């Protein structure tokens, strides 16, 4: 897989139906089973977007990437203290470059 892989970066993505990662690093994931991941987090000081490759047989942020087979990165909210946290994974080229905050489409 080819994925955006900037780790955790500041983001201005907020209150939008979709956002671009604005990550300038597209990497070949080390292992063929890895998929793309995006994690959007907002606290009272800032917003970040994390982009990585990850093996979906392993948990990430204490969750299983149950959506790894999806070609698109559909953000879904997770329960975490002191912040708003959304995550998605996907398995098409650079798919974590475009994060979608809804299932409506």
């Amino acid at each position: 897989a080819l994925c955006k892989f900037c780790d955790v970066r500041f983001s201005t993505c907020d209150n939008q139906k979709s956002c671009m990662s604005n990550c300038s690093i597209t990497s070949i994931c080390e292992k063929p089973q890895e998929v793309c991941v995006a994690v959007w987090r907002k606290n009272d000081e800032n917003i970040t977007l994390e982009t990585v490759c990850h093996d979906p047989k392993l948990p990430y942020h204490d969750f299983i990437l149950e959506d790894a087979a999806s070609p698109t990165c559909i953000m879904k909210e997770k329960k975490k203290p002191g912040e708003t946290f959304f995550m998605c994974s996907c398995s098409s080229d650079e798919c974590n470059d475009n994060i979608i905050f809804s299932e409506e489409y």
